[PDB]
């Protein structure tokens, strides 16, 4: 059976238990943590690519009000469709599996500044989702895996200081 496992879990539930944070700038910003899954049950033989993108969780905005993340008003229109392709694809079965797929380069951004960027809207939740696309095929098969042990909110600045802590701490 295909399989898809987090990497550092355990690091990803110490931010999400403060609720994490990713900065979005102009020129766009690294992740931390960094996104980083297992797979098994790929035909080795085969070549897949690898697509990153970013869910929208809510059907409204977020703010930090006395220490805590509330509702914060109704969002804004949906960030422009934007996917980030893994730069090792396409590869065989073989490569993606013989070691862990890491999205280290994908950067966010608040501006549609191209560059290969995610844009997202500042105050949102979102959920990263991985797609495996199997290269060659007639049938166009796609598998997508969310992980939801990775959502964070977009901020252009940290609310939270415990964040700003953590990111220090384990960067
Ligand atoms: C809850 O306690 C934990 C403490 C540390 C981790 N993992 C961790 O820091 N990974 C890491 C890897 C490479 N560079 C920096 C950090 C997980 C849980």
């Amino acid at each position: 059976e295909l399989r898809v496992g987090l990497e550092e879990s355990e690091l990803w539930l110490r931010f999400k238990e403060l609720t994490n944070e990713m900065i979005v700038t102009k020129n766009g910003r690294r992740m931390f943590p960094v996104l980083k899954v297992n797979v098994s049950g790929l035909d080795p033989n085969a070549m897949y690519s690898f697509l990153l993108d970013f869910v929208a969780a809510d059907n409204h905005r977020w703010k930090y009000v006395n220490g805590e993340w509330v509702p914060g008003g109704k969002p804004e229109p949906q960030a422009p469709s934007c996917v980030y392709i893994h730069p090792d694809s396409p590869n065989f079965g073989a490569h993606w599996m013989k070691a862990p797929v890491s999205f280290s380069k994908v950067k966010l951004t608040n501006k549609l500044n191209g560059g290969g960027q995610i844009m997202l809207n500042s105050l949102h939740k979102y959920e990263p989702r991985i797609h495996i696309v199997r290269v060659g095929d007639p049938q166009r098969m796609i598998t997508s895996h969310c992980f939801p042990e990775t959502q964070f909110i977009a901020v252009t600045a940290y609310q939270n200081e415990e964040i700003t802590a953590l990111k220090i701490k384990y960067n």
